[PDB]
């Protein structure tokens, strides 16, 4: 996942509130998520990949190996089982909890890192560029 390594800053967000509503995120948390201007910092050390999200409002970090299930507490405070794979050159994360699932796809497109979050056909698109 060398293509993904770096510090990325948010440049656009589309349909994020509706996505969060579909997942079940509370009103106040959606408000915070909507106004935050996060950086996404991706690094690799051998077979261990780390993805950090940082803003004045919230900091999250996951460290994982491709294709190995791990436990995660999400930014919106869900406890999920996550599996991340490299699928068509994209990093694809599936989160499962309470019999539900959502997919977060991170892809490289030109100079952009495009993040697509989908649940039950509701999709948010958040685009990042190098900081
Ligand atoms: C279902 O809930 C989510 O998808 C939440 S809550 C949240 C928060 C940030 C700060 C407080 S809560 C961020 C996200 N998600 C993305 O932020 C996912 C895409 C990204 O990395 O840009």
């Amino acid at each position: 996942c060398d293509a993904f390594v770096g510090t990325w800053k948010l440049v656009s967000s589309e349909n994020f509130d509706d996505y969060m509503k579909e997942v079940g995120v509370g009103f106040a948390t959606r408000k915070v998520a909507g106004m935050a201007k996060p950086n996404m910092i991706i690094s690799v050390n051998g077979d261990l990949v780390t993805i950090r999200s940082e803003s004045t409002f919230k900091n999250t970090e996951i460290s994982f190996k491709l294709g190995v299930e791990f436990d995660e507490i999400t930014a919106d405070d869900r406890k999920v089982k996550s599996i991340i794979t490299l699928d068509g050159g994209a990093l694809v994360q599936v989160q499962k909890w309470d019999g539900k699932s959502t997919t977060i796809k991170r892809k490289r497109d030109g100079d952009k890192l495009v993040v697509e979050c989908v649940m039950k056909g509701v999709t948010s698109t958040r685009v990042y560029e190098r900081a």
